[PDB]
Order: structure tokens, then C-alpha cells, then sequence
């Protein structure tokens, strides 16, 4: 399918025989699913996100059907806020990110989808994250007014400053919208700006 990003990219998956809903997440290295039992052997791991680390169980070589497309790979199980399909399995199903519905750059997901952005006069690197509602930038002295906000994900919540109507050029494509500023470990471009540049998921 071709999937636009006006709403969260939620799909049905089948894993262990069970149907579950999960988010297609270009900003996730790995696939992480809420607590459940998987047939077999696992090992403990820690993984990180916007707001810290959590402990998970790693299962290897697990068959997963994602909207009808077959994958077999690593699934992490633990207290994730949302079930997420990460790049380890998105690559198996042939998923790419495409600008302007395919006329613009194609970005494969073998490595993190990092691109150059321009914001407040400054050039920065940022991750294109289909699993982020909002755009979150590293502490930057933007002039202007703001409101407090808290945003969540793996590890909990962080406090940020919400600025509106901020221009953000992404790989040469102009966007303008809300930007959240705070201590994120990676600059994140979320769906609020990805939609403005005609970014789609395709497989
Ligand atoms: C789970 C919640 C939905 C997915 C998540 C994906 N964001 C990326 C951001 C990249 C990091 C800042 C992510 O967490 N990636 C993880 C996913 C876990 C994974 N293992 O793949 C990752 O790739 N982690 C690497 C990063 C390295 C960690 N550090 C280290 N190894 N030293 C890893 N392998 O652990 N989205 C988010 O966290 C966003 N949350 C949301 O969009 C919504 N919040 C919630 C709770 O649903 C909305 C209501 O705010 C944040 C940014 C706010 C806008």
C-alpha cells in the first residue's frame, strides 16, 4: 500500500497467532510489542526512547505478518506505550519513505532516516519519525513566545516548550508548523511536518 501520515500509520499484525494493532515507525530501530507470551526462548535487553530506558525481552526469528506481508525477525516484548513496527521488520516488507508521493527523494530504512533540516537560521540533522505525532528539536534558543507541554514515549515523559508557526525546511522542502523544544536525544521530524512535504510510506 501507499500510506499517508494525516493519521497515525496503524496497521493490523499477526504474531504468535494473535491479531494486534501496531504503528509503522521509521524512528524505531526495533519492533516492540506490549507484554504477551511468545513461544520460545528470550533474553533481557534495555532499549531507549524520547524519555529514558525500559527493560524488554528479546525474541529472535519470530514470524510476523504485517498487513498481509510476511516477516521473520526480532521482536522485543515489554511495557511499551504503543506497539511499534521498527526498521528491522519494515525493511523485510520493502517499506520506504517517499517525498511528494514518490516524485521526490526515496529513503530506505536499512539505517536511521537522518536528514538535514533548517530551523531558526540553523542547519541540524533530524530523524524522519512516522511514529511521532509532533516535531521535537534539541535545546535551541528560539526567540518568541511558547507554552509548556509534556510529551511521552519509551521511558516516560519529558517537558518541552511549544512554539507555533515555525518554518522548518526539510531536505530542501519548506514546511511551517509547531515545534517542540527540549532535551531529546535525537531531533525528530514528526507527522505534523511530514504531511506538509507529502511524505508517504510505501510497500
Ligand atoms: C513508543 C511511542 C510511539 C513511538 C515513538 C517513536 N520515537 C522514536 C524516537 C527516537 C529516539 C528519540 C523511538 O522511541 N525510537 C526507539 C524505539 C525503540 C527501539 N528499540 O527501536 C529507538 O529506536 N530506540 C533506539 C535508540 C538508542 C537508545 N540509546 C542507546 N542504545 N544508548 C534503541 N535501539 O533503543 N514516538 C514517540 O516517542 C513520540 N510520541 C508520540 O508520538 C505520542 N506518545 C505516545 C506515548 O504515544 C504522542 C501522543 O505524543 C514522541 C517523540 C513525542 C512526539
Amino acid at each position: 500500500p501507499q500510506i499517508t501520515l494525516w493519521k497515525r500509520p496503524l496497521v493490523t499484525i499477526r504474531i504468535g497467532g494473535q491479531l494486534k494493532e501496531a504503528l509503522l515507525d521509521t524512528g524505531a530501530d526495533d519492533t516492540v510489542i506490549e507484554e504477551l507470551n511468545l513461544p520460545g526462548c528470550w533474553k533481557p535487553k534495555l532499549i531507549g526512547g524520547i524519555a529514558g530506558f525500559i527493560k524488554v525481552r528479546q525474541y529472535d526469528q519470530i514470524p510476523v505478518e504485517i498487513a498481509g506481508h510476511k516477516a521473520i525477525g526480532t521482536v522485543l516484548v515489554g511495557p511499551t506505550p504503543v506497539n511499534i513496527i521498527g526498521r528491522n521488520l519494515l525493511t523485510q516488507i520493502g517499506a520506504t519513505l517517499n517525498f511528494c508521493g514518490g516524485g521526490g527523494p526515496q529513503i530506505t530504512l536499512w539505517k536511521r532516516p537522518l536528514v538535514t533540516i533548517r530551523i531558526g537560521g540553523q542547519l541540524k540533522e533530524a530523524l524522519l519519525d512516522t511514529g511521532a505525532d509532533d516535531t521535537v528539536i534539541e535545546e535551541l534558543n528560539l526567540p518568541g513566545c511558547w507554552k509548556p507541554k509534556l510529551i511521552g514515549g519509551i521511558g516516560g515523559f519529558i517537558k518541552v516548550r511549544q512554539y507555533d508557526q515555525i518554518p522548518v525546511e526539510i531536505a530542501g522542502h519548506k514546511a511551517i508548523g509547531t515545534v517542540l523544544v527540549g532535551p531529546t536525544p535525537v531531533n525528530i521530524i514528526g507527522r505534523n511536518l511530514l504531511t506538509q512535504i507529502g511524505a508517504t510510506l510505501n510497500f
